[PDB]
């Protein structure tokens, strides 16, 4: 009873990092078909051009350069034996990018490394033992007694999952300060285009690299810590009739994506039930009276959710800015959206970190099809 | 009032193994025959001495000679074989987990609708959606079950799922956590090689198994009967242990690397783990507590027994699991917990923990990581 915290798990800091290499969407169909030596696939290239034109992405950050692809031609093939070459990149770069994000969150938070009691590391980009959690513990110099959770092969709802894990840890352990880190490197999934896998082609229009980190704790110090958001509740559901809508396989040829059914339609037709299950207990029913942190999976998911739920254009603005500037960074994306939301809220002189609203919703979407729903509370901005 | 009041408790434990049983006495001959490695006579003699010292009687293995004949790339030391291994393990991991979970759910006796959370742990393959999703479908759990998928975890995973379940169960009023650890050696099984004697060690020790438990805080007085209480959970990276246990998921499947004195590293650090866990409770006699030690192999249990000064009885449940199942990675400690309460009841002892009040559970794995849980027994009539 005295070993547990009293109040709600709170986000006390958010930091983000991306590879320096920036790939512009306007020139990407030419780049992708040239470096994979696929320019004879002219009809496929035109299909890819239309996907990039509709993507609502301006740029992505990618560790993978043409120099790396030239040294790894089997990564350029659609489905060649290449997992070992991909792991040799991702098992180093995932924790290093995570280090970049974690250092920025720790600097914002301003407390000593010794106060971090727990680490949750989440990725979809390769697996190893010991894990990225161990590697980051060594890179940052965390205490050897840090309690670690290594969340591997999670997918796009992982950002929601690490907040749900951190909420229970922070609330149940007095003094606990949880470092959460999501880090994604597309070198695990990047491959040449193929007419038989148009879903892989969609992935190559959307997926980017990035890492995000947060410090989560309950009972924040009034003077030395600064709340950004509160984590109120977390729910998860498998959508009806969604079997196989999003599958991801780690194979001899790296990570491959498989899409069936209508992912935007399945999510959009179930989202209102997720909102009601989360918000009815709080007496909230106007979805325009809350701020929105939607996983920016792609423009069709944000468009169909906005349309079906009846959102004003401003609700999806922060999610769309992440999509525009970074693409889909799988598990890291929602932490980027949280960061954009609080920064743009303060910049626009609004009264709270959540666009001047009190209550907010965070959605992750991924394989299952799984929807993770978190209720958030904003904090006042001076 | 959204949070639980009391301690996370184990309310049920179930286990399952593949029916295929491989006897250790005949295993060096079987292993060298099915990997077509009979020309490696000096390697076979080294393997025979590893099996003789293993203190394993039998292991359960999904992989049969019929499956190995259909998958010759798996029999080579290092051929491209991850896809063939995944085709087996991505189906059998959740299916074996189902077997363990159904037995724990039967012991518990509550409706499936009471299960609010699922934690699935494996070291045997990865996929999206995960084994957590597959098991949700196999059991008929509610679509609103809150899942944690713990992939590529290693031998401390059994301790980690209890640490996770403790925080979930204590922080969520009414929460009932199903935890499942399930391991299939099809991911790691390969032919022998003179350059990789640590792989030979793995082939002497690793077996298949799944274990499940139901965890909850504030057990219903009428409907639920506790087995063990989860008091505290700690984790540490051992000093000077960099590279002691590495595990790579490669084009050729899961490969193990041992690059130190694993038994010496664990035994040199275990007393400090005991003191960190038990000094706050005023406990100093390590023979006054029950022991749930990950049966990583006989040298770990021997060196810990020797360094800490344990009576032979303390490691008995851990050695029975090693004997009857081998090292089942993350599942092993839940097998030991089950053996401990069953043999405690059979011997007419006054608690689930060999008649003791307090116990310790240790997982060991890559890092080198040691996970330490403090347990409390419950009275037995
Ligand atoms: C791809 C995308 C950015 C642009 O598509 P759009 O706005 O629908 O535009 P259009 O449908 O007019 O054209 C896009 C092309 O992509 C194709 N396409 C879209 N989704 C596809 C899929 N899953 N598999 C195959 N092709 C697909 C269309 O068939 C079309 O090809 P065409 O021009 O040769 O007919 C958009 O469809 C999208 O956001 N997709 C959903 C997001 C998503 O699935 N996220 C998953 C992340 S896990
Ligand atoms: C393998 C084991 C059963 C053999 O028992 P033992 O008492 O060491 O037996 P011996 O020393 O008489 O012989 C064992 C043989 O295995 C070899 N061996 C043991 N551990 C080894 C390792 N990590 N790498 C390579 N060879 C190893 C020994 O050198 C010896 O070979 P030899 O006959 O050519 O000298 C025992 O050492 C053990 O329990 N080790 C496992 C502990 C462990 O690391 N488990 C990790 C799982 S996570
Ligand atoms: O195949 C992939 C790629 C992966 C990914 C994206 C961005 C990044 O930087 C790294 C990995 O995200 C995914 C997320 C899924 O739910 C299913 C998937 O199949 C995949
Ligand atoms: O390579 C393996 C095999 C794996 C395993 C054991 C039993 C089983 O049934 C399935 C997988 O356990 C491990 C545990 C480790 O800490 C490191 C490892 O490298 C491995």
């Amino acid at each position: 009873m005295a070993q547990r915290a009293e109040g709600l798990a709170t986000v006390l800091a958010i930091g983000t990092a991306v590879p320096a290499n920036c790939v512009y969407q306007a020139t990407y169909p030419d780049y992708y078909f040239r470096v994979t030596k696929s320019e004879h696939l002219a009809d496929l290239k035109e299909k890819f051009q239309r996907m990039c034109d509709k993507s609502m992405i301006r740029k992505r950050h990618m560790h993978l350069t043409e120099e790396i692809l030239i040294k790894n031609p089997k990564i350029c093939a659609h489905m060649e034996t290449s997992l070992d070459a991909r792991h040799a990149i991702a098992l180093v770069e995932v924790p290093k990018l995570g280090q970049g994000a974690a250092e920025k969150a720790i600097k914002e938070w301003g407390q000593p490394l010794s106060k971090i009691t727990h680490l949750v590391f989440c990725t979809t980009s390769g697996v190893d033992m010991p894990g990225a959690d161990y590697q980051l513990t060594k890179l940052l110099g965390l205490s050897p007694t840090v309690k670690r959770l290594m969340m591997y092969q999670q997918g796009c709802f992982g950002g929601a999952t690490v907040l749900r894990l951190a909420k229970d840890i922070a609330e149940n352990n007095r003094g606990a300060r949880v470092l959460v880190v999501c880090s994604e490197i597309t070198a695990m999934a990047f491959r040449g285009p193929c007419k038989s896998h148009l879903d892989s082609l969609v992935g190559h229009a959307l997926f980017g690299d990035g890492a995000a980190a947060a410090i989560i704790g309950a009972d924040p110090d009034q003077l030395d810590e600064q709340p950004v958001f509160q984590l109120v509740s977390a729910s998860q559901t498998i959508l009806p009739e969604s079997e196989g809508a999003i599958d991801g396989h780690l194979t001899e040829a790296g990570l491959t994506i498989h899409l069936l059914k209508d992912v935007p339609g399945l999510i959009s037709e179930n989202i209102e039930q997720a909102l009601e299950d989360a918000f009815e207990p709080l007496g909230i029913h106007n979805w325009n009276s809350i701020f929105w942190i939607a996983h920016p999976g792609g423009p069709a998911i944000l468009d169909r959710v906005e349309d079906r739920v009846g959102l004003d254009k401003k609700r999806m603005r922060a999610s769309r800015e992440v999509l525009s500037e970074y693409g889909n960074m799988s598990s890291a994306s929602v932490l980027f959206v949280l960061d954009v939301m609080r920064k743009s809220s303060a910049k626009d002189g609004l009264a709270t970190t959540g666009e001047g609203k009190d209550w907010g919703v965070l959605f992750g979407f991924g394989p299952g099809l799984t929807v993770e729903t978190l209720v958030l509370h904003s904090v006042p901005v001076p």
